[PDB]
């Protein structure tokens, strides 16, 4: 951690340099009571290429060592004339790595277009003292204090960079006119990229409802053109509202596949834990046979009322609940025998032959349940001849 | 719906102490005429923090009970200086859990991107109310009437924060320097934030349109680099005019993909319903082989005069005519034997053997037809021995 | 072509209701001088709802029977005083089925992007007449000419709905300060929508080099990562820009299947015309054997210098040259035994039996060729045992 | 290189013209001592298409002969008056043919975001210049300086189309209005295209990541809803980060299918070089076995501490190692038997016959290792009967 808060010294540095040499370059009667300062900010600043080392001329290392050797210090103590002493602004180049080391150090937690929307205030900002600084520069010598005529210069440059354009203060010479114009241009362009910054960060907020309320408006759009019923219509909509609230509309499939076997094999035994780990006829097998059941069972959502299972037909699927509630009721949909509900299975009967179901099976809510087909299983029990052997004598 | 009247009261009371408090602050001559409105506000905002608990100290709900607590009443009972006295705003941090509310009991039936811009004006000309107040407040006394004075600083603030800046009122004074240059940061940053919400509701407001027309540009492209005739290029276009007009470019088989299997049994029963409930070989058998038939017919769509069969060739397919009409023809195209239209079918003697087919068939219009394969009836045939074994019967 | 020549006609009028009206509730001279005009407009304007319904009270048709009753006429036939009759603009409601309209048929050869934008700017102008006119109504009696005080009030009204804001010419009353506010509003919403709409006009204009140049950056960012030769990432970047020089990067398997199957059908069978016809083995067979391979062929690009069969292995597939060249070598690449081109196949040994290949076959430059395999060829011969069985006697 | 060249010399030639144009028509004492440079120029510009057309009346051909004949020479040599001599203005039309130069030419190693930027601040730059000269051109009659009043019109129009609006310099007859309102509207529309070509640069500039990103969250969100212990989140967030850490988060298997086959084999071959080329039983094989075999390898990663063989169970793969390090341990992972790296390859049992397993393999860090199962090794070696013989033999 002491990279971090070295780092926080060095931008502490470089923000210092940042205020100051463009205020004395205005105002020469200080560097005076601030030497004992920049004297240990340039130790500070030139005992930093060594440590960035321990972690030369580069195309992304040149600001490092060209804002580090003391162009300062040399053009404030010999009073060189005011052409030649405005390389002094070469330490302000040291602001580039700073924002190098930033977009990289903080880019785990931050979003990426918030960042570079922060760095570009501070930029601004940093750039309007300078060119407050410049326009009180040449500016006709007066009597004035030192803060009226700063405060003048900085509200000058603000009514000027966010093109409100009061008027009050205005060139009056054609040096002055020919800054304004350059400042009126380096203005639009620094709110043009403010305006397009804050349209994107903006742009991008929203994203998976977005997405689901238009795979909802596709397919209502698609499903009217059909001429289907409005009560079929609403259990669409109220399945699409429940997908929604419950896991933001993203689909199982899709969602595990981003990853490798070894974690989607993990996931999955923690998903299908303890459900699997108390079937009659899976019991006295091993983990191999456990783990390659739970890769093949395949999720589906069941709304209120829906039929899952109906009394005589033939069926080959074993279903586990997961989420939800189920009731069995015979064949009248008159007596209701059980309700089964989180961690419970049936249907497992079909699995041994194919004799005909035995009671009805009704969703009591949003039921969020796996299954397991048969021609799967036997493809899967075709490799592991004892347990196909045992479903033999069950059988 | 008594807790969206009631939602309807509490924010008529964050605008009535949004609207009230600021200017307030500036005349003192009120609040000894309206006392018996605060009051009652003030219960009508104490007691909503319990009804909220029904139905404490965390980060979602300081607001609610720091904008509770009667800070006001007493600044103005004791007249308590201008410094201290400013802390009487914190009322308007109830207007942050208003905005939490109506973020989502609305946001139902109207585009996130909107309600957003909607929500984003009102807290502008709701802060544009308080930045008028405070610029009124910081300029000499004078003996104007309270209505002309806040027009003026009224239309000063709205110029500002438009980045208009006619400039007929200007600051003449540093703390109102300071002022006005702190709220030009202020009306900058607001309208970037409306131009970029704006933007993007703009952005995305013409979805499937702009896909139809990428992807017949893109099948253009690359369908005139292979030279292809012109005739079939415009039967190509006008397949996908109609395909827009009809459908808006939407693809059956991937939009009848996002539903869950009981939800598209369901509407394939309800689509392909009386079709097959009058097939002659069909006849006899339960429910199961129906249902089972119904999800493996597949879609396709015949322009106006193509070819769908032609007479001596073998053939497997059986097709089922869903919104179109469609002529059947000799072997010599000129003797038409009869005319088919929407719930016939035709082409059933295919599944039942391979003899060569015996009529031709032609689309009158965009037929937007049904189709079954054999081998897909084969493999659904082979588990259900009784039908097959009736069909053997009629072969 | 008559409705398009009428809805011009209609489109005519309302821009002469639109600029007329809010110039003669300011002069009142007006108005004796065109009545003949304004008798046939109101006439044309009467005479055009029995039209569109030859084509009431609905929440898309209010606007053409409210601006269709002649409330002009009336008001400025009785000289109402101004509250009441500012409701002569009801006519200026028929402008929205007039942009109904003018959405609707001209949106098949326009970009919707583009339409939506001049209707803006239309709209912007056509208000922006209407605002000179409102602030030049509410101004003090003057002896000036008619035409230089809307000189005034058109610069006015320019200059803050851009929001430039020169200072010139400003509010003197209350009335005219509240007009400037909300007039001042209006033009930063207005100027938002125009930025909105350009920003997305822009933001969508180069889709497939973007696409391409993505795919392409993305390939070799992956490619550099697994430390492969310069030579072969070279050999990659240049198929790349082969393929964008060609087709614009689109992927051919990708594309045709955008295709229903007729379509399909029709564009392989004119793609691959003659390649086929003249196949020594084909020969001798219908046109269903020909259609079932014709969907059969697979698409390849060989780049030059690369090997397409190598001397001696056994092989499987057979080849048709589409939109390249191809030489001929020997089993030592020292003796070139021919060259074939566009039309022309080679391999057609390999589906016969499984001998090992007799010459070797070099890329001469990008190739563009077509490919059958074997199994496929098998399949697809196998139900056509009159060709299966004549293939056995070539064998 | 010699296009390069030239074309570089007839934008210089363009930008000459646009430069003395406009600026001639203000001041005509100039045009004498330039007239040696407009002859070169003239004649440079006309011998250009015949090179042109070494490389008539086209859509896209008509700008470079309407900016060739000398309109020019003879407005300016015959002294045309006013309002007829304002067509001086067509040799300015060849910027849309250089424009339409560099926008082909150079758009291979530019973003087409950028080149477009780029463009439009030039031509917006170039047309300031021509507007203030035109502002200088109809103001009255005065003894200043040229460059004072031209300093004066750039500052003015500056001023105006960056939407600033000092106003210091404002109209002061009917034409200047007119004029002042039209190039409003020009600046307001040349602000909103910059502001929008800024925006959409700035929107798509990090896209790997955002997307990155968000295919993360998405994992989360639904990973929380299924209640997924802590530990294994925080493994499945560490895997992502490597991932995004060496490979910017592409995924293998769908980078690897936009090459075509003969580049997808020599990249495969490039990768799989040497590591099958000690493998003890593929030996004696020839090189279209290894080729079939490098093709069937499949991609997986391992993460550290991870298990990839248990002993005693059965399995059938075989696994190289590419980008990782692998311990081998015992049954009771006590006692360490070998270490693999990068070449090696353990697991070859397996495809002999299928015995269980003899030792645990784990993972010591992030393996990055490919695969190959045994049903895709017995259906690719069922075609080179000697090798599956020689198999046989070491079985
Ligand atoms: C977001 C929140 C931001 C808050 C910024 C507050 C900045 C505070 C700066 C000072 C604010 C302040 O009240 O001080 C003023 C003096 O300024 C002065 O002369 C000092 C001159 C230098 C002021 C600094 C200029 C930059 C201010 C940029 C601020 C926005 C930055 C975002 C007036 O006092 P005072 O009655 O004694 O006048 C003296 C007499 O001549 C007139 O009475
Ligand atoms: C969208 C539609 C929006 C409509 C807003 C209408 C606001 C109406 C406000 C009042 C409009 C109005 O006509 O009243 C004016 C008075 O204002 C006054 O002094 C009252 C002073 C307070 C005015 C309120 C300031 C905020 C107005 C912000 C409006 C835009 C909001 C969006 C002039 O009358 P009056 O000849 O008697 O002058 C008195 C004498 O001294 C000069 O003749
Ligand atoms: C894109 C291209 C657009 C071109 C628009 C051209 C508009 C032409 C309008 C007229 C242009 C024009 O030259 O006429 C002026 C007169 O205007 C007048 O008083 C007539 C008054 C009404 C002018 C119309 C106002 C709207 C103009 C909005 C234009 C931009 C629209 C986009 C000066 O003449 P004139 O020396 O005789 O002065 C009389 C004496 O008092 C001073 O010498
Ligand atoms: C990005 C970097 C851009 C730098 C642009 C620099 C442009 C340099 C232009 C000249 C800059 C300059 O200092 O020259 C001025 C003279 O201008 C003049 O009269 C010459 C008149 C013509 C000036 C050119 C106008 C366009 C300038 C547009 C510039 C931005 C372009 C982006 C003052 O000197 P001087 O004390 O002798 O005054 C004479 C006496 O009357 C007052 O003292
Ligand atoms: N009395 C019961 N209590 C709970 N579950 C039952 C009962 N009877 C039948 N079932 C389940 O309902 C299923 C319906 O027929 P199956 O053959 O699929 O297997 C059956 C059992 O899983
Ligand atoms: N006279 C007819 N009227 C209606 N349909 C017919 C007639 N003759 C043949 N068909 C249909 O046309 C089909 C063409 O040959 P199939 O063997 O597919 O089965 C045939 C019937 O479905
Ligand atoms: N002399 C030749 N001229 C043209 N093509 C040939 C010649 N010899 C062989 N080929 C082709 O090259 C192929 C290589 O071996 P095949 O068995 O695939 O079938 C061969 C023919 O298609
Ligand atoms: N002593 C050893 N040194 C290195 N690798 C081994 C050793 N013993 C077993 N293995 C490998 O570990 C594998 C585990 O069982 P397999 O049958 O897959 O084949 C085995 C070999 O590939």
């Amino acid at each position: 951690t002491y990279t971090l808060v070295w780092k926080v010294w060095i931008l502490a540095v470089t923000l210092y340099y940042a205020i100051r040499i463009p205020l004395t370059l205005v105002f020469p009667s200080l560097f005076s009571p601030l030497l004992p300062l920049d004297i240990l900010a340039s130790l500070a600043l030139i005992a930093d290429i060594p440590l960035d080392l321990a972690f030369l001329l580069a195309p992304s290392r040149l600001p490092d060592l060209l804002a580090a050797l003391p162009l300062d210090l040399l053009v404030f103590a010999l009073h060189l004339p005011s052409p030649l002493s405005l390389l002094s602004l070469v330490r302000l180049l040291k602001l580039i790595s700073v924002q190098a080391s930033a977009t990289r150090i903080l880019s785990y937690r931050i979003n990426p277009a918030l960042l570079r929307l922060l760095s570009l205030v501070g930029f601004i900002l940093l750039a309007a003292h300078g060119i407050a600084c410049g326009w009180m520069s040449l500016q006709p010598p007066s009597e004035n204090p030192a803060g009226t005529r700063y405060l003048s210069a900085f509200y000058w440059t603000i009514t000027t960079l966010t093109t409100i354009g009061y008027g009050d203060i205005t060139p009056s010479t054609p040096t002055q006119t020919v800054y304004t114009i350059v400042i009126e241009l380096l203005g639009a362009a620094m709110y043009g990229l403010v305006i397009g910054n804050i349209a994107s960060l903006v742009s991008k907020l929203d994203a998976a409802k977005l997405l689901h309320r238009e795979r909802v408006e596709r397919v209502t759009a698609f499903l009217s053109y059909k001429r289907i019923s409005p009560e079929l219509q609403r259990r669409i909509i109220e399945y699409f509202d429940y997908l929604w609230e419950t896991r933001r509309g993203y689909e199982e499939r899709e969602v595990l596949k981003e990853l490798p076997h070894p974690l989607r094999l993990a996931v999955a035994m923690e998903i299908h834990g303890d459900v699997i780990e108390k079937v009659p006829l899976f019991k006295g097998a091993g983990e191999e046979f456990i783990r390659d059941i739970i890769l093949h069972l395949e999720p589906v959502i069941y709304g209120p009322g829906e039929y899952i299972i109906r009394a005589g037909e033939m069926g080959s699927d074993v279903y586990f609940i997961n989420r939800g509630s189920v009731e069995v009721l015979s064949a009248d949909e008159k007596t209701r025998y059980a309700i089964l509900s989180e961690g419970q299975f049936f249907g497992e009967m079909a699995l041994i032959l194919r004799a005909p179901r035995t009671a009805t099976v009704r969703a009591r809510a949003f039921c969020d349940l796996y299954r397991l087909d048969k021609e799967t299983f036997d493809r899967i029990l075709s490799r592991y001849p004892e347990i196909a052997a045992q479903i033999q004598e069950l059988a």
